């Protein structure tokens, strides 16, 4: 009883992703249904019709194929509240059904899009062509997923404020990420570097608080924290005395920064880019979590001594907006040194 | 008596220059001679073809025209030797004057460039396609003038091998370029932050030395040394005490690092960008001088607190290797977000 999906993606991918704001998220029911009866579509759509730029060997792969899949039916399952009335109140709980199935269907997409990758690779070698164009792509399907994913849990988690904290205490996240990276050190190691925390305010010498998704800055400061012990702790086994982990917490104007340092004995500068290439997505999904709010996350080592990393947030809830691909010509388009 | 310049032009823009290594150029006159007639005209003219690119705006700007005029009669002096003997004494003595005469005629070459992007802005008003392809251009002119400059350096100082210290103690140039950042800080603000240095020689637990050209170094570390100077003075207008820039020399198997620490307040990661952009030239061009023996400077900084600034520079001689543009389809072609 619905049209085929090729109908369904032409239509919604001649719209552009709306990005929200952190203040516009955190600030009814049916008017979620009858935005996100348009707006998970348009997204959905555009990112497929991206998937399609992608070379003929990575599409060739079966599980790219199955990740394609999966955005097809989760398109059809939504095309199928097109004309559903929003004042009938199963509707909307059969639309908050129908999220929770897709959220479940695309759970390990980001494993079954790593394995696409294999396959491309196993099947017909890699190239730096085919590889630059699916680093592109898999920074944009990654960022597209996440805010796929914000929008469906801000649903159901509503009907904080969803997964948003309005009162994020960026301390005591990063405390948890420590703990728990630490008790993974402390299995393989036997030890683990201890942890120092440095606040600067600058306008109020106070706690520093945020607007955030808590589960998001876990995530960043996680896969740092392990970075960083592994470093500390492999850079140092003729030693009983581990030199800790300092993280200094800023908050400025505009910027609410987290930078981590470790004295683990660092990396060329040369291989600094491979830690952001598919080519263990921690560190690149990671940025990608930072990148959504308008913000990043920069490494910059010391060969010999160590490593810094600093996560840039957006500290106003104003200027912590989506971050979205969009498909259009600038997109397919994208598709001198001696 | 020689062909128009355009015949040139389009000859010597068919080869790509030949990067040497800082150990090539630290391991003869007529060989010299020989290369030079060669590579000069390659260098000239291959940077020529990519001044015509530059959008009409840009290239019919007085300023721009005038350094154009200067690279044609540069490579016109150089073609009145293509017939003449190495063997003869007067044709070596001929030939570092006339590159005398070249590097004179192109001393005011950064300024006088600068000058027509400020006549482009002026006429016309600028827009941001102009302005990519004018930044993306710069940077390529003014490494390309950097790598000419020291092909004429190497060859007028030799005929310290020229402008290479084979045993550049680094911190030797770091307490140098703080001492003229400091009498300058002194002159306008009346006080300057301490400095202090530390080494980690990661192999060596021994003073830190490399192959180097240490005026390029010392032009690093003075630019980057008045930014932080200033930043911690303006920062702290009601403190007698004043933070100090703190420098590490980091010495790894790779890489020698350079990081400059000060606590000047910092700025947001907004406004980074803008600190190398064209649209003062110390920072872009001292990140080009990194560049040009395949280093890097990098800024990163904390807003509320300062700013950290790292020179990447290769640690070994035979990783030294001039980064020079080519003119190339690849070049030539290089004239998504909601
Ligand atoms: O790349 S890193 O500098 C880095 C990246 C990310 C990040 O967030 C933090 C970081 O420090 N770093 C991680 C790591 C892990 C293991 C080892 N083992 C080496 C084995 C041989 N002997 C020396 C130690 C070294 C390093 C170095
Ligand atoms: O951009 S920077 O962080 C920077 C860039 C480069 C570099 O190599 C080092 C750096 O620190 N920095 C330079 C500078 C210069 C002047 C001021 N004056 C402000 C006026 C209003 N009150 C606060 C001070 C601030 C800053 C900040």
């Amino acid at each position: 009883s619905l049209a085929g999906a090729p109908k369904y993606i032409e239509h919604f991918s001649k719209f552009s992703p709306s990005p929200l704001s952190m203040k516009q998220f955190l600030d009814c029911e049916k008017t979620s249904f009858t935005f996100l009866r348009q707006e998970l579509p348009v997204r959905l759509a555009n990112i497929m019709k991206e998937i399609n730029l992608l070379p003929d060997r990575v599409l060739s792969t079966p599980s790219v194929q199955l990740v394609q899949s999966w955005y097809v039916q989760s398109l059809l399952d939504i095309m199928e509240f097109l004309d559903k009335d929003p004042e009938d109140h199963r509707t909307l709980s059969q639309f908050t059904d129908a999220l929770v199935t897709i959220r479940n269907r695309h759970n390990d997409v980001v494993p079954t899009m790593a394995q696409g990758v294999l396959e491309y690779k196993d099947t017909y070698g890699d190239d730096p062509v085919s590889n630059q164009n699916i680093q592109y792509f898999l920074d944009r399907f990654y960022l597209s997923r996440i805010s796929i994913r914000m929008l469906i849990n801000q649903h159901t988690l509503i009907f904080h404020i969803g997964s948003i904290d309005p009162n994020c205490n960026v301390s005591e996240v990063v405390k948890d990420a420590y703990d728990m990276a630490k008790l993974l050190c402390d299995k393989y190691y036997m030890a683990s570097p201890d942890l120092e925390i440095q606040e600067i305010n600058a306008a109020n010498s106070q706690p520093i608080h945020m607007v955030y998704v808590p589960s998001h800055l876990y995530h960043m400061l996680f896969e740092l924290f392990k970075n960083a012990m592994r470093a500390t702790v492999e850079s140092h086994e003729s030693s009983l005395i581990l030199p800790p982990i300092k993280v200094m917490v800023a908050l400025g104007e505009e910027d609410l920064s987290i930078k981590m340092s470790d004295r683990g004995g660092g990396v060329p500068l040369r291989k600094i880019e491979r830690l952001f290439s598919y080519m263990g997505y921690g560190l690149p999904i990671s940025r990608l979590y930072a990148k959504y709010f308008q913000g990043d996350l920069q490494l910059f080592s010391m060969e010999g001594f160590g490593t810094d990393a600093v996560i840039y947030l957006k500290a106003l809830s104003t200027d912590s907006v989506e971050r979205l691909p969009v498909y259009n010509k600038s997109a397919w388009r994208h598709y001198d040194w001696c």
